[PDB]
């Protein structure tokens, strides 16, 4: 009678994102879908007591089992110290996760009808997808970057910069290939998943032969294992530089991956290997809302960014396991959350972006719990239905 | 009679914004100011003739005159070498004139109460300023890539691995600077703060690089601590250093007003600040505007976009009389810099600014003055608010 969604890791988080996101599962996920869930309790006091070991051990949970799906969560400070009397400064969660999984950023508003959008539309939302030793020089001299091959062959020694004038500061960069071709793999997978065009952007006139190696090593990848699939979805890649982009693009239809209200963005960072996938808000804990809500306060938190966590975690966990249903699930539930914004029901900031603050009147929109009660609602009848 | 204005160094670029500033000249400066002009014509046919010689000569005018104004030039490139016949692809000006004068560049863009913003929270200015010769090169396969100091003074050299590369290539790359250049930044950055009575914010990757905007945020103290905190306090305005994501946190949720030191295109005011506090080079932020400047030579009805040149005009001319103490001029520009803003914020405004209102495809012709009737209405409420402040 419910669907069988199979292993998720799940991360708690903090603050008014726990709240919501206790909401969402009891009112949306857990209704409807039998998960073997794999629950890491990633709120701040929890991390102190285990000395941060619940995210070591989340981290590598989602390595195991391809899916999760994260509850935003606090990254310390000193105020945050002093306040739950930390141990330590605990180094953010999304960082020690981050680097124990690898793989690139992806960053999609989701974009609704009835909602201002920076250009006027952009009917389809962009997808955004984001890709050293220093030191003093005490005094004048020469500071010069040279590069021996490993057979001696050669050695190339280029000057960075005399300094006559007096002493300075100087650093250097480096980046391998292979990291270049997991940030094309993963940009090539994301336009194929979302049938979408993607575009590369770069300095390429002035850093020229840095950001010219990454329009080769795209290409490649492109015209050796994508410029096949891709047609195969009347679908393609294209090279741009970051101006020209800006510029074919704030005149667009949106809908595409370009690789270089936060209620409503959505992080998912997808690993090299295209299997393994994270999902979890753009926004934080929202503290001012739960300052608020604290306080005995109403709010209006926007549990969208959240939700779609959750669906395009169970969207990726549906596409592995070769799961029509959860598929559905997922998808259905992306569905009600726009149209049930759209239907006119929305929450205090969403209100903002059409009226301006200065203009909402509380019947304007709704608060945290009467959002979520309504999505509650149109989902069942959704469901139901179909 | 008119306001006598003193040493000025004019610029004169090319294309579309060529057309304006002459507008600007005869229409809005010229009736109301006298003016020991310097002048230079930076079109590109004159600096071909001259090779680039008028350039050098106008930035060694700036440096002895202490202010510039620039209408916007032509930078060449190979179309625009065959379109002119060049005799040679001329380095941008703004780049010769730069290395000469040094100093810092900084944009405010103009803010109108009727024009959607960035962020609404925005209600007061935010000024920019930006610190490019960076060598970078390919690494083809497997090998060392290493940073070596040898120092002048015969001591014994330093190495940094930057990295061993065993299972490819890739690429690499080295950046510099120099004490000097930092000391620079933020002499300019603290003569702005003052000059424009808002505090000052400067921002690194600091916690990541440790040792490179470790020097910048030092660098800024030393010189904010050895000779401003005086004339800050005694402005009620202060410094303070933040990293990034600090910055753009308080920027986005903040009233505006304030200038940021950083490690529509017709409201865009770029301000070149010399250390000395002495010269400065104001300009338009964008460029020559051919795409428009072609309709005009066709023939066609343009609406582009005055502000932007008026204003470099405004603080050039400002600048000049806070030198000169000037209350007069300093008046004037000032009461220039009102009526610009004044007559957008009445409803009359240029294409591209009626399409921040109304959206591009809902523009209809009559939301929106063309360039000349435009640049008539700046006219007629200069002339009428100068008339009323005596
Ligand atoms: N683990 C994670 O992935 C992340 C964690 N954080 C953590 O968040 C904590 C504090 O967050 P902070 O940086 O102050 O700001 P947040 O990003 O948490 O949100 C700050 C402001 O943005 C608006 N906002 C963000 N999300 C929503 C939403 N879902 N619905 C409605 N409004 C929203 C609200 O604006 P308004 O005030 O106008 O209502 C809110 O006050 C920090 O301790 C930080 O470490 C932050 C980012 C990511
Ligand atoms: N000397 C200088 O400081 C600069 C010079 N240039 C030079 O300009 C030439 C071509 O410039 P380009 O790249 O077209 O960039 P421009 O800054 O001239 O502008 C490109 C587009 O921006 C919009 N725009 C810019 N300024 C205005 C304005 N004042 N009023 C209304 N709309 C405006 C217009 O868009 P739309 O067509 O949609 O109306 C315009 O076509 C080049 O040779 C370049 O080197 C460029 C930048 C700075
Ligand atoms: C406004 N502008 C520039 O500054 C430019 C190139 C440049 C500038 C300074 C410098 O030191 N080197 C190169 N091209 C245009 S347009």
């Amino acid at each position: 009678k419910k669907i069988s969604g199979g292993s998720v890791v799940e991360m708690q988080g903090d603050e008014m994102t726990r709240i919501i996101w206790e909401l969402i599962k009891e009112k949306l996920i857990f209704p409807y879908v039998e998960l073997d869930l794999h629950s890491y309790d990633l709120g701040i006091e929890n991390r102190d007591a285990t000395n941060d070991q619940v995210t070591k051990d989340a981290a590598e949970a989602i390595k195991k089992h391809n899916v999760g799906v994260k509850c935003a969560t606090i990254t310390p400070d000193e105020k945050r110290v002093e306040e739950f009397k930390l141990k330590q400064m605990w180094k953010s969660p999304n960082g020690t996760i981050r680097n124990i999984l690898g793989g690139t950023v992806f960053r999609e508003a989701i974009i609704c009808k009835n909602i201002p959008r920076l250009v006027s539309g952009w009917v389809k939302p962009i997808i955004i997808g984001h890709h050293a030793t220093d030191f003093v020089v005490p005094g004048p001299g020469k500071v010069e970057i040279t590069y021996t091959p490993s057979d001696g062959t050669q050695k190339v020694t280029y000057l960075v910069h005399n300094f006559e004038e007096g002493g300075g500061v100087a650093m250097g960069m480096y980046n391998q290939d292979k990291s270049i071709e997991d940030f094309a793999h993963s940009s090539f997978q994301m336009a194929l998943s979302k049938g979408w065009p993607l575009y590369l952007s770069t300095k390429n006139t002035i850093l020229k032969k840095y950001d010219g190696r990454f329009k080769d090593i795209f290409q490649e990848i492109y015209d050796k294992q994508y410029k096949s699939q891709f047609e195969a979805q009347k679908i393609w890649y294209e090279h741009r530089l970051i101006d020209d982009m800006v510029a074919q693009a704030m005149k667009s239809e949106g809908g595409f991956i370009w690789a270089c209200s936060l209620g409503m963005m959505t992080s998912v960072l997808v690993c090299p290997d295209g299997k393994t996938v994270e999902a979890e808000a753009a926004h934080g804990t929202v503290t001012r809302h739960y300052r608020m809500y604290q306080k005995g306060q109403e709010t209006s938190t926007n549990p969208i960014a959240s939700i779609f966590a959750w669906t395009r975690g169970l969207a990726h966990r549906a596409k592995l396991d070769n799961n029509k249903e959860l598929a559905f699930f997922a998808n259905a539930l992306e569905e009600v959350s726009i149209e049930t914004i759209e239907a006119g029901f929305m929450t205090k900031d969403l209100a903002a972006c059409i009226k301006g603050l200065p203009n909402v009147q509380r019947s304007d929109y709704l608060n945290t719990f009467e959002f979520m009660d309504k999505l509650g609602e149109n989902l069942k009848i959704k469901l139901a239905q179909a």
